[PDB]
């Protein structure tokens, strides 16, 4: 050993590495901070071990300590070297990995001790890699150290290449610490600057059009009114003009004006000041005097270029240059030489309507070079296509409407204003000019949807939020977004399905869009932010203003790039898209909520009547601000509709105030809606709408002044819902106080049946006034001890079982800014200590009662670290220790101080800190962190003790009780979730996952439940009891628990204490019925509950004898809560922490945050693990949205599986397709016979027939059958025995047309008259010893006699298509009498065909006949031979019984396929062990039964090289349905049946009808090619059966009635018969579970286990076993109690010797013994009345071992054997004790034996001793 230094800086003191160092028993030293080169702590050191160390030690030191420093960097070096490692490894993609390197003298480029490679996942977040790197370099050190210490390592030096990070690198990437690892890539790809990105603008746009004017010359340029102007004659007059303008001086960067009007003469002064050098200023010339004025001297423009029309608006200001006078035009028709660059203006548009006057944006030539070289190839625009001039040319909708279809070779189509706001002609114009594509403004392209179009095939909008998307016409639809600063537009969007805000799309070339927080740091995907703009469309700025310019256009301070500061709030969407989420000023506030008002307009105009809608948010003069919704609807709509359309989705204060009737918007000049034209409203002055209705009376203003002060309301009406503006369950517990203070009761009930001013009052009529029912809570007295509470008994009692369980330890976490003082948090939370006599409340055990002591002062434990973000939850762990409820104060507290946050974190225990404490503690925290003054308490929790306690002995106590013990009598529901294995014991180990509900869904959730008399949490509720029915198999009731804040006292809501308490919530759910039908019954089952909500869960259990089982949390095992929000900013703040605990199964807790919902999903890890409970999550979401927006659709028509999940289902299980010839086997055959005629075909007994030698008796016997009347879909009968004339028969009935009906020889007559009239057949196939047995039925022939044959052998003609039955097996299935499966050609071949692609029978194999023929396995065996060309074996009858024959088969034939219906494979493997023949045998398919597991290593034990599969199918399915290969190295915990064969569907539906997703059981169900007609003559049964469903698409499937589940594999695991089903309580149980105790004893070699309903009808677990052994009960019992529990623990053990097997060689469930019978069980313990038996007792215990000995205990079971006896009998003979060894067997008791042990009296009289001489 020796002395460490350790030095770190951000982790902490006692790490896991520091405490590792120390049980290896070195003296570890400390240092966090900079160390000397000649410190103390430098002196007497052997190592120095460093650990996210903030300094750099002295050159002397590395040197000094050469090879002795050691540092753990998390990070595979050489990559992230330096700060932040775990971060840049993810972002720059580097390899993953932890480092144990040595130090040098630069920032970790020491030579690699050792490294191991870590795995991030793509869902994990930042903060998940921060804690698996910091566990992984741990785990290192602590398996290395030794290692390193010893010298048993040798540096290698570091390979070349890795990165290098320092601090305030990652200030950009601050944000995305919550971000999952592939979104924080996609987020690079979609915001990192390109490497190359595109090439460089090289071109000014009148060089780009004078290239496009030599290819397209003669092209139509512009059209206006008939004129038209083509390219060339366009070029050459601007050329003109052009030589005009440079000769009159114009120069590049020059601005000259044009105040013209839409004309050809337009295009022609726009494209000549472009070719003269300058740029054109637009100036409209309706504008007013002053404003053409301003731009003119603003543009400082020297030469105007306008009319004579417009002339005198500029009153002599420039140089008049007439577009008309022809002298303004030179006679130089030839393109100017080029003085312009790219970087030279191109035109200067002004903008304003708000701040300022006007401002000159001033936009280049490359920035309108590259938005037109982009639009062409994004457009597909053609010389084909024609465009609209729409826009007013001083904007740049003109310049998208001009320059960009001019370098396409479109023509351009000049709109006179007579057309361009009558968009009825409009529509006109562009459908009989065919114009293909233009841009249209939001509101005129909305009022354009509208209008019959036939000729544009795209369509731009942009300007405003696009909200319409229905249009009457054939054209696409895009929406751009884009500043007047940057050129025309930067994202598009293609609108392609309705949105609710619809994106405005994706950055276009050469342009990238960020989202970036008010410190411009990058945004998450998702967040919120303010959009900036980087890229080739950003201009020069703004003119002469250059304050502005440098306020929007600022260059990024850390990534150096010039961006546009938008004011647009916008957040990126995870396709790629961005959306607009308003303006950054916008945001008003109504009613005391940020609202943004575009939020409420896109529902508006989803009225069947709006069009068109704005909602502004204006104020008054006293501040308050109101919304007003102005419509464009044909007709005024009346205001209660708009107030009711918008309470459907929207909240109260969402819905605006006032709405007015618009005819049409009124436009701005530039496109834009005019905001500050359209009309003010004239009740403006705090005016309440309409549905105001005012107090009547006193009462009402009573209760309207109540209602204000609780909702915060001015001026409450009478008709107002308390739900509908704000209610909530806090709130009506508020109404209920503040009216006890006026002397008025109300009910909580009572509430939701009056929620109205004016019903309350009709309530309170006959309600008493002033009687003062509320008393106040008294003060109890000091006394050396207090009493405790109910729950605190039972918080203190939870904690005793484990005193060491953190499991309720209440960890909250708040992020401070750096600049709040550490030490003013911890003088604040030491006065809330004083303030609160539970922060100084001690528990303690006064004999059997818990009581509570107060303490005057207390100190608190407030620790201080430093930390980085990637430590911050490891040092918050090690703080998480367990609490001593003795000890006070009972919260821990502490802050980590990191480069930019100060994480304040305190712990408490439940018993102090519940959900309201919380509340309380974060006001009072946040108040005196502001120096607020805090008025003193009133009361304590001590005198809430002795009330409550009190009123447990009250007669309102009582009536509570009876409720819970009656509510919860009788058998109670089970809600079993599919969950992973139970653990014996119950395991607190868990996890959570968060759930985000959108503020839209959760205003939807708020208003529909506010609009059906309901709350939040009885919306929630309700939806959780379904999602857990639908994951209980569809149940119609669920039992859950939730949690009430208990406090029962008004004087208690401002208290700090434990006051919450748990209620069994027993629900119903009726699928059949509507969601509003349910929602009303869990209402009406949670206000009872609510009513006695004052009963302790304890007694709760106590009232209904709740039995405690080991695996289940008591009566309910899902937990729901749900807390309101947050009261102050500090608690929005405020994180809680889950220290990997799930007090129960599920916990599901709803939080309302940021307007939204947070749904928490805690979870036990051992039950459920990431995968399972992400499927759970998406499941929940799904019931959310269905349930949201089908009100009245049925609960059983909402599905629970997922989209994502069927798909999942279809590829793993259904996808099963496969083309398959049609060739019957009858051909297939006669082709075989004919290709090889003495090839062998069948073998029986030591005979073999030959292909022609069967096919000829074959046709010979299907010739006779012919004439005799045998026709397509035919059937005959059949009753032979195992033979070659079976053979025979089935074929030449197959050749005939018919179908072969197999019927047992040996069947009673009662039976085959039976099928003899339901099949309705005549000709019976019978061999000679069965002829007479069909009773001369009809037509009976002779398989055996030469006269039923014919000598025609040749083939008979085909006569069958593959649709028509080849055979026809009846059922006789239980509980039912023999239906006939009728089975067609095609049927069989898609299985025959099947069944040789996976297990192929080639030429040189054999199968052996072994099943019967009147099982569908045996057709298995009958055609399997046929494909192939192989050989049939057919096996001696009643051989199949004999293992030795079937062996011998198998050796001799060569046989390779075999069939074994499983229970007669274990006598068949156990003939085997002993055996050593050689085998060719290569598959064994199982069918029938159940294969137990323990079988698949005894059959390849046996017989090596063989396959094992066991194979699934019912009859009508043909043969089989689904197969699944076992391998040697396997132990599958049941026999999964597989997955289905080819053409093979199979579906696991619920009692509804939906399919069931992975772990849910359910029926299975059949479909596909091979499925059965139908039932003989049984129409109904069919229809019962083959049922059409959707799943098919109309297909039927066929409904087997057994019990499934999907496995994760993907292979379906048998449950049993869906009917003959055991449960326990509901929970259910496998019986296979108990059948493996049997498999484990080895000398129980095989049992099973059942149930059999007794005489009154409670079954009882009867379990059937035979063995080698006796047993008794209580053997067996206590042989079952190893792992099984006693709520699986059986009964009545009745022994057996062989098991009730059928002909099918499954065990007759009914043929088990009914009545018990042979149940062996012990007697009682002892009473040796005489010394004989104390004697006997004495001896059996010495030879027998047993210390104590009953006299009616059996000899053999306390370990009787024939050598015990002897020496019983011989220890009684040397006392004079004759005992038979015999009788010990017939009297195997002491008592029963006693009277036959007799003494060996020797009598001792002796020889007269009286003797004489
Ligand atoms: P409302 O039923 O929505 O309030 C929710 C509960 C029941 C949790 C609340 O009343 C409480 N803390 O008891």
């Amino acid at each position: 050993m020796g002395r460490i230094l350790f030095l770190t800086t951000f982790m902490s003191k006692g790490n896991k590495v520091v405490r590792y160092l120390e049980s290896l028993h070195h003296e570890v030293v400390i240092c966090q901070e900079k160390v000397h080169a000649q410190s103390a702590n430098l002196q007497e050191i052997d190592w120095i071990v460093s650990y996210a160390y903030g300094y750099i030690l002295d050159k002397e030191i590395v040197s000094r300590f050469r090879g002795r420093i050691i540092n753990l960097h998390p990070s595979l070096l050489p990559w992230n070297k330096g700060r932040d490692p775990v971060f840049w490894s993810v972002w720059d993609e580097t390899p993953k990995g932890v480092t144990i390197h040595l130090i040098d003298e630069h920032v970790d480029t020491g030579d690699i001790l050792v490294q191991e490679e870590i795995a991030f996942a793509d869902e994990d977040t930042l903060l998940d890699c921060y804690n698996k790197a910091n566990q992984a370099i741990e785990e290192l050190f602590i398996r290395e150290w030794e290692n390193i210490v010893h010298g048993r390592i040798a540096p290698y030096r570091q390979t070349a290449g890795g990165t290098l990070h320092f601090k305030a690198d990652r200030d950009f990437y601050k944000n995305l610490n919550m971000t999952t690892v592939r979104e924080l890539l996609a987020l690079k790809r979609l915001c990192a600057e390109p490497k190359r990105g595109e090439k460089p603008i090289d071109k000014t746009f009148h060089q780009l059009f004078e290239q496009q004017v030599e290819m397209t010359p003669d092209h139509v340029a512009v059209v206006d009114r008939g004129q038209s102007l083509t390219y060339k004659q366009l070029n050459e007059r601007a050329n003109q003009l052009a030589h005009h303008l440079r000769g009159k001086g114009v120069k590049p960067d020059d601005q000259v004006a044009i105040m013209l009007d839409k004309s050809l003469d337009m295009i022609v002064s726009i494209l000549a000041v472009m070719k003269a050098g300058g740029a054109y200023v637009p100036i409209d010339p309706d504008y007013p005097g002053e404003r053409i004025a301003y731009m003119l001297a603003d543009s400082s423009a020297a030469i105007l270029l306008t009319n004579a029309l417009h002339e005198e608006k500029a009153n002599g200001a420039c140089d008049i240059i007439d577009v008309h006078d022809p002298d303004s035009y030179s006679e130089n028709t030839n393109n100017l030489p080029h003085v312009n660059r790219p970087d030279d203006l191109v035109y200067v548009m002004y903008t304003s309507g708000s701040t300022g006057l006007a401002k000159g944006v001033m936009i280049e030539h490359h920035n309108l070079v590259n938005f037109c070289e982009w639009y062409r190839p994004y457009f597909g625009v053609t010389p084909a296509d024609k465009a609209l001039v729409y826009s007013s040319f001083s904007f740049d909708g003109s310049a998208l409407d001009i320059f960009t279809h001019l370098l396409a070779g479109a023509a351009l189509h000049i709109v006179p204003s007579e057309r361009k706001y009558d968009l009825d002609a409009l529509n006109d114009y562009c459908n009989q000019e065919g114009i293909t594509i233009s841009y249209l403004p939001t509101g005129a392209a909305e009022q354009f949807m509208q209008m019959d179009n036939q000729s544009f095939r795209v369509v731009i909008t942009g300007g405003d939020v696009l909200k319409k998307i229905e249009r009457n016409g054939t054209y696409k639809l895009y929406n751009g977004y884009g500043p007047t600063e940057c050129t025309i537009m930067v994202t598009m969007f293609e609108v392609d399905k309705p949105y609710a805000n619809i994106p405005i799309g994706k950055p276009i070339d050469r342009t990238r869009i960020l989202i970036l927080d008010e410190a411009l740091a990058l945004q998450p995907i998702g967040v919120a932010g303010e959009l900036f703009i980087v890229g080739e469309g950003l201009g020069r700025g703004y003119l002469n203003r250059p304050e502005l310019t440098a306020e929007k256009f600022i260059v990024h301070p850390q990534t150096g790039e010039r961006m546009y500061r938008t004011g647009d709030r916008a957040r990126f969407l995870p396709d790629g898209n961005i959306e607009f989420l308003g303006r950054l000023d916008n945001l008003v506030k109504i009613r005391g909520y940020r609202i943004e008002p575009g939020e409420i307009e896109p529902f508006l105009m989803n009225h069947p009547l709006i069009e068109l809608t704005t909602v502004l948010a204006k104020e008054q003069a006293d501040g308050r601000k109101y919304l007003v919704g102005y419509y464009v609807a044909p007709e005024e709509i009346p205001h209660g509709e708009l107030r009711e359309w918008l309470g459907n989705d929207l909240p109260d204060y969402m819905i605006p105030t006032y709405f007015v009737h618009m005819k049409a918007f009124p436009l701005t000049a530039n496109g834009k809606v005019d905001r500050r034209a359209l009309p003010d409203v004239q009740a403006d002055a705090e005016l309440l709408g309409e549905d105001y209705v005012a107090p009547t009376d006193e009462l009402e203003q009573q209760l309207a002044q109540v209602w204000s002060h609780v909702l915060g309301i001015p001026q409450m009406g009478i008709d107002d819902h308390f739900l509908e503006r704000g209610g909530d369950s806090i709130k009506v517990m508020q109404l209920i106080h503040q009216l006890k203070n006026i002397g008025l009761s109300l009910r909580y009930d009572q509430l939701f049946t009056h929620p109205t001013i004016r019903q309350l009052k009709r309530l309170l009529t006959e309600q008493k006034q002033v009687n003062g029912l509320l008393e106040p809570l008294r003060e109890l007295d000091e006394q050396a001890e207090y009493e405790t509470s109910a729950v605190e008994k039972r918080m203190y009692i939870i904690q005793q079982q484990d005193v060491e369980s953190i499991a309720y330890n209440v960890v909250y976490t708040i992020n401070f800014p750096l600049t709040v003082d550490t030490e003013q948090i911890r003088v604040a939370l030491e006065q809330l200590v004083l303030r609160h006599e539970g922060l100084r409340s001690t528990y303690h055990m006064r004999g059997d009662e818990i009581v509570k002591r107060i303490v005057p002062r207390a100190e608190l434990s407030f620790v201080r670290q430093t930390g980085e973000e990637e430590s911050v939850q490891s040092l918050l762990a090690e703080q998480i220790k367990p609490f001593d409820l003795a000890k006070a104060p009972l919260l821990r507290a502490g802050v980590i101080e990191t480069a930019d946050k100060k994480v304040l974190w305190f712990d408490s225990h439940h018993i102090l800190l519940d959900g309201l404490s919380k509340s309380i503690l974060a006001r009072e925290l946040q108040a005196l962190l502001g120096q607020q003054v805090l008025s003193p308490v009133e009361k304590t929790y001590k005198s809430f003790a002795r009330w409550q306690n009190e009123w447990f002995a009250s007669d309102e106590y009582e009536q509570q009780i009876a409720y819970w013990k009656t509510l919860l009598q009788g058998e109670l529901p089970a809600v079993q979730l599919p969950t992973k294995k139970r653990p014996p014991q119950l395991t607190f180990d868990g996890a959570i996952q968060m759930y985000r509900v959108n503020p839209e869904i959760t205003r939807k959730l708020k208003a529909t439940a506010a609009k059906h008399d309901l709350t939040l949490y009885m919306l929630m509720l309700t939806i959780v009891s379904i999602w857990l029915s639908k994951m209980n198999s569809d149940s119609n009731q669920v039992i859950l628990g939730t949690v009430t804040d208990g406090r029962q006292h008004p004087d208690t809501r401002e208290l700090l204490g434990m006051f919450v308490n748990t209620l069994p919530l027993l629900l119903s759910i009726d699928h059949e019925e509507s969601f509003l039908h349910n929602l009303q019954q869990v209402k009406a089952k949670l206000l009872p509950a609510l009513q006695n909500q004052y009963v302790p869960f304890d007694k709760i259990l106590e009232a209904a004898r709740v039995k405690r089982e080991g695996n289940r949390h008591p009566l309910f095992d899902v937990m729901f809560m749900m807390q309101g929000a947050p009261e102050t900013e500090l608690e929005s703040n405020m994180h809680h922490i889950n220290a990997g605990i799930s007090k129960f199964d599920l916990t599901l807790e709803v939080l309302e945050r940021e307007n939204g919902l947070n749904i928490v999903f805690e979870y036990n890890t051992h039950l459920f693990d990431e995968g399972m409970i992400l499927r759970m999550v998406a499941q929940f979401e799904h019931l959310l949205l269905q349930a949201v927006h089908g009100l009245d659709q049925q609960v059983k028509r909402f599905e629970l599986v997922t989209e994502d999940e069927k798909r999942d289902l279809f590829l793993r299980v259904n996808d099963t397709a496969k083309a398959y010839p049609n060739k019957l086997i009858m051909s297939m055959l006669e082709d075989w016979a004919a290709a090889t005629p003495d090839k062998t075909a069948l073998v029986f007994r030591e005979q073999r027939v030959t292909y022609r030698e069967l096919n000829e008796r074959v046709n010979q016997l299907a010739h006779t059958l012919r004439e005799k009347g045998v026709q397509p879909d035919d059937l005959v009968m059949l009753m032979a025995e195992r033979s070659v004339e079976m053979m025979v028969a089935i074929f030449a009935v197959l050749k005939a047309g018919g179908a072969y009906l197999p019927i047992d020889p040996h069947s009673p007559a009662e039976r085959i008259a039976y099928i003899f009239a339901d099949s309705g057949a005549k000709l019976v196939l019978a061999q000679s010893p069965f002829v007479e047995k069909a009773s001369m039925a009809e037509v009976v022939l002779d398989l055996n006699s030469a006269s039923s044959y014919a000598a025609d052998t040749s083939n008979p003609p085909l006569v069958n298509q593959p649709g028509d039955l080849v055979y026809v097996m009846y059922t006789s299935g239980s509980t039912g009498k023999p239906k006939g499966v009728m089975i067609e050609h095609g049927a069989l071949l898609n299985v025959l065909h099947g069944m040789q692609d996976e297990y192929p029978l080639l030429q040189d194999d054999a199968f052996l006949l072994k099943t019967t023929y009147i099982f569908d396995i045996s057709v298995a065996e009958i055609f399997g031979w046929v494909p192939g060309r192989g050989k049939l074996v057919i096996l001696e009858p009643e051989a199949e019984k004999n293992p030795k024959a079937i062996w011998q088969a198998v050796v001799g034939a060569g046989i390779t396929h075999i069939n074994f219906v499983p229970s007669m494979l274990i006598p068949f493997v156990e003939y085997l062990e002993g055996r050593t023949e050689a085998n060719r045998l290569r598959y064994i398919l199982a069918c029938g039964e159940a294969m137990p597991d323990e079988l698949v290593p005894k059959v390849y034990e046996v017989l090596p090289e063989v396959k094992l599969e066991n194979i699934y199918g019912p009859t009508e399915a043909t043969i089989y349905a689904s197969r699944y290969s076992l391998a040697k190295g396997s132990q599958e915990s049941p026999v999964p049946i597989g997955k289905p064969l080819p053409n093979y569907r199979m579906y696991i539906i619920n009692r509804h009808g939906q399919l069931q997703p992975i772990g849910v059981p359910g029926e299975l169900c059949i479909a596909g090619a091979s499925l059965a007609r139908g039932y003989l003559n049984n129409p109904a049964l069919t229809e019962e059966k083959f049922t059409p469903h959707p799943l098919e698409k109309g297909e039927r499937i066929y409904r087997t009635g057994d019990l499934a589940r999907y496995r994760e594999d993907g292979n379906i695991e048998y449950l049993g018969r869906m009917d003959h089903q055991v449960k326990i309580r509901g929970y259910r149980i496998e019986l296979d579970e108990i059948r493996s105790k049997l498999i484990q004893e080895e000398t129980i070699q095989d049992a099973v286990v059942v149930a059999r309903n007794d005489q009154n009808g409670q079954a009882y677990l009867c379990a059937y076993l035979l063995s080698e052994q006796e047993w008794t009960v209580g053997q067996l019992r206590e042989l079952l109690r190893r792992e099984l529990p006693e709520y699986m623990i059986p009964a009545h053990f009745v022994l057996l010797k062989q098991f009730p097997l059928t002909a099918n060689g499954k065990l007759d469930r009914k043929a088990l013994p009914e009545p018990d019978g042979s149940v062996k069980a012990e007697a009682e313990y002892a009473a040796p009345r005489t010394e004989l038996e104390a004697t006997l007792a004495h001896i059996w215990g010495e030879v027998l071992g047993i210390e104590r000995i009953g006299i009616r205990d059996n000899f053999f079971e306390l370990g009787g054997d024939s050598i015990k006896g002897l020496q019983i009998a011989s220890r009684l003979q040397r006392i004079n004790w004759t005992m038979v060894i015999n009788h010990l067997f017939l009297y195997p008791t002491i008592e029963q034996i006693a009277p036959f042990v007799t003494s060996e009296q020797v009598v001792i009289e002796a020889a007269a001793e009286n003797l004489y001489f």
